[PDB]
């Protein structure tokens, strides 16, 4: 066919479009029916498209992806599970990205010279299992992980698996990048078939265009709003419409992006002449044109079925922003000084902050820099603090290039290094004393309890970056920059005019400093040492296998009361310190998570000291003494972050099962991974009979069956029992896996001892 290399960096491997045509060939004949667009890129990539079984939101996929992403806070632990299993060499492309560990406090290259010398022990680990395994990496400095995805990576019909649940930015370029937790990116370098549940697919129908003030971000923070954080679970988005076409590539990427935060599977958009013009400025018009010939496969089918159809009118569009506890709690911006002041949210603004992936392009930063440049013009500056985050390498020495950077330190900004930093707590705040309430408003996606600075009283609104600029002129809620006038210097009162701002350099990029290093792809004699001493960096030991008994009496460790995040259950911030050492970090092990017994967070009744204590204590305590305990949780169980720490830390601290109302979907999946077993009720009404004092018996492991509920005696203090039945989705693969007490522990039995 053509030779066309998927990326640079890989000149040797080429898309394979032959392929993916044939694939989605096999499969209409069997389905005769018109096939959405994200049907055609993921049927297309099944591993046997003739004997796959196919129905949306029942059978479980057998895929083979294009290639893996890992970012430096999930990669050491997908690595220490890719040494456990003994496999000399990665099978797809993949790539590391050092984005999570660099903390803001001075503001850019003090930055990253610290996070150089303080994080030496782990970069140093992941740089030489890169060389030794044969996977590229990209060292600190070189930007967020989906920026360089976008800009190097992802292209229209490819099948991308990230260790991020941010990994569906790439849909931005019509690909379908789903994100996964540390032990399924195993399977696929390991080589061996990824199995994913059919999604259902979900369509959102744009129309109209954007105009003035709203800008991408506002359409997925009114989906959000509309399908709340639950209502995306088990489908793909797949947007569409005349509306499109007004979008520029990054801003189909953010959209795409924050369809995490209603727990979508991912999201796409169909290509395009934007994404074909970032394409061609990125150095990869060879691709935009490979993509023209097999343009057909790269959009839907006339006529395809949607499970849910939303249609959304881009010209009717207002700017919201969201907040405070959870993404889904929508506000027009021109609301929330009147909701805040309702509801006793702070109302002046402590610090806003543009970046992290969702926010952080070109278009991004310059559409910042023409609010900021218009305030500079009347003597003002922000009233706020104001922190600015460049998406990768290539963006900072462009933005710097192209004068806006200069603006945005004029205005009274800090650029931070090219990472995620504040996003995921790396970020020495000192403005407020921990519990102190407080507003900041930022471009990012997620707001929950104690993200940024670890003050559960910090209230984050997430907006678009021209909007936080806006706000943190003004320094206060009360502000809509679309109506209210500000005071320059001068003593005239003027009003904001809407950003605009090029979606791309009109020179080309400037790429920055070299950043990428290839694998040897000769010596590869590297030997990874993880010092046995190590505090950040630990080999692991095998789970055990299952016993072949029922669990009965066991203990409740806590029964949660409402939203539980992996946030809440393995926090981040300092804790990313340990993300390569499991025994240290399960110290964190859901010490967010509220406690129904008496509303608190860490602090639960010891069952046999009758002492009230710290989660993880307990939790020791009970592993120490024998004791096997279950997690009972409410709705969403586990919504957020793929962080697969969170299934990893119950598992090594005695936890057997988590028995919840609904979960979400990469962590159930990682929950099944590492052996245990994620249950719901099959009643949810059910949650209400269970006691923090009660006992549990799961019955009936010894003929787990897919389809089949197991039952769970609920044995009361007073001698009084009942019996309910509990739901579970295992195939017969994922039953496997908890028989072995992993899937690696499987995996490894399948190596002929
Ligand atoms: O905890 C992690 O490292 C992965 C994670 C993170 O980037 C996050 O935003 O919480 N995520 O979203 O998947
Ligand atoms: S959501 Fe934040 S922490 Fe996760 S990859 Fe994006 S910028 Fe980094």
């Amino acid at each position: 066919r053509a030779k066309v290399a998927m990326s640079h960096f890989e000149p040797h491997e080429y898309i394979r479009y032959d392929l993916l045509e044939k694939n989605i060939d096999i499969v209409r004949k069997r389905l005769n029916r018109p096939l959405t667009l994200s049907e055609k890129i993921v049927y297309g990539h099944l591993d046997d498209p003739a004997n796959q079984e196919i129905e949306r939101g029942k059978t479980y996929l057998r895929l083979r992806p294009d290639r893996v992403a890992m970012q430096d806070a999930t990669a050491q632990m997908a690595m220490l599970q890719f040494i456990s299993s003994g496999l000399p060499k990665v099978a797809v492309p993949s790539t590391i990205h050092c984005d999570h560990l660099i903390e803001a406090q001075l503001g850019g290259e003090k930055d990253l010279r610290r996070a150089k010398d303080i994080n030496q022990e782990v970069y140093n680990f992941l740089a030489t299992a890169g060389a030794k395994y044969g996977v590229g990496f990209w060292r600190p400095g070189s930007g967020i992980i989906h920026q360089i995805i976008l800009e190097n990576y992802a292209y229209p019909g490819v099948l991308l698996i990230g260790t991020d649940s941010h990994t569906p930015n790439g849909g931005g370029l019509g690909g379908i990048c789903i994100g996964v937790g540390g032990a399924d990116a195993v399977d696929v370098m390991a080589g061996i078939p990824w199995e994913l549940k059919c999604p259902k697919v979900i369509g959102v129908k744009l129309t109209g265009s954007l105009s003035g003030w709203t800008s991408p971000k506002d359409v997925i923070l009114k989906v959000a709003g509309i399908l709340t954080v639950k209502g995306g679970t088990g489908a793909i988005v797949e947007y569409h419409g005349p509306g499109v076409d007004s979008i520029s590539c990054t801003g189909m990427a953010t959209i795409c992006n924050m369809g995490a935060e209603i727990g979508a599977t991912t999201s796409v958009f169909p290509y395009n002449h934007r994404m074909k013009k970032y394409l061609s400025k990125t150095g990869r018009a060879d691709i935009a044109n490979l993509a023209d010939e097999f343009k057909d496969h790269l959009v839907p089918d006339s006529g395809c079925h949607y499970d849910q159809l939303i249609e959304i009118n881009l010209s009717e569009l207002k700017p919201h922003i969201n907040g405070p506890f959870t993404p889904d709690l929508a506000h027009p911006v021109a609301e929330v000084g009147s909701v805040a002041e309702k509801e006793g949210w702070p109302l002046d603004i402590r610090v806003g902050l543009i970046g992290s992936c969702t926010n952080s392009s070109y278009e991004d930063m310059g559409r910042s820099a023409a609010v900021a440049k218009q305030a500079l013009a009347h003597g003002l500056k922000c009233k706020s603090q104001f922190t600015i985050t460049p998406g990768s390498e290539q963006i900072r020495a462009t933005i710097e290039r192209d004068g806006y950077a200069q603006v945005l330190r004029d205005v009274g900004g800090i650029v931070l290094a090219n990472a995620c930093g504040p996003c995921i707590g790396q970020w020495d705040r000192k403005d407020i004393k921990k519990g102190e309430k407080n507003t900041i408003v930022t471009s990012y996606n997620r707001n929950f309890t104690g993200r940024n600075d670890a003050n559960p009283e910090t209230h984050a609104f997430v907006t678009s970056p021209e909007i936080v600029t806006a706000l943190a002129i003004a320094g206060t809620l009360k502000f809509n920059p679309e109506t209210d006038f500000l005071t320059g210097k001068d003593g005239k009162k003027f009003k904001l005019e809407a950003p605009d701002a090029d979606e791309l350099p009109r020179a080309e990029f400037d790429p920055g400093q070299d950043t990428y290093q290839h694998p040897p792809k000769d010596s590869s004699g590297q030997r990874v040492d993880v010092s046995p001493t190590s505090q950040r960096l630990q080999l692991l030991e095998p789970f055990d296998k299952w016993d072949g008994k029922d669990l009965e009496d066991l203990q409740i460790l806590i029964k949660v009361k409402g939203k539980c995040t992996t946030d809440h259950i393995s926090a981040a911030g300092p804790w990313l310190k340990f993300r390569g050492h499991l025994d240290n970090i399960s110290n964190n092990l859901l010490i967010g998570a509220i406690n129904s017994e008496n509303r608190k967070a860490n602090s639960v009744r010891n069952a046999v000291t009758q002492e009230f204590g710290p989660v993880p204590d307990t939790a020791r305590y009970y592993k120490q003494h024998g004791i096997r305990w279950v997690v009972i949780g409410d709705e969403n169980y586990g919504e957020g972050s793929s962080r697969e720490h969170s299934a990893l830390e119950p598992r090594f601290l005695g936890g057997r099962a988590i028995i919840t109302k609904s979960f979400a979907r990469i962590h159930e999946t990682n929950l099944k991974k590492q052996g245990l077993l994620p249950l719901t009720f099959a009643d949810p009404a059910d949650y209400n009979k269970i006691h923090p004092v009660d006992k549990l018996t799961i019955q009936g492991l010894k003929d787990f069956a897919p389809g089949k509920p197991l039952t769970c005696i609920i044995k009361h203090p007073n001698g009084t029992q009942e019996t309910i039945l509990l739901n579970h989705t295992f195939n017969e693969t994922q039953i496997e896996w908890f028989r072995a007490g992993s899937a690696l522990n499987r995996m490894k039995e399948l190596q002929q001892k």
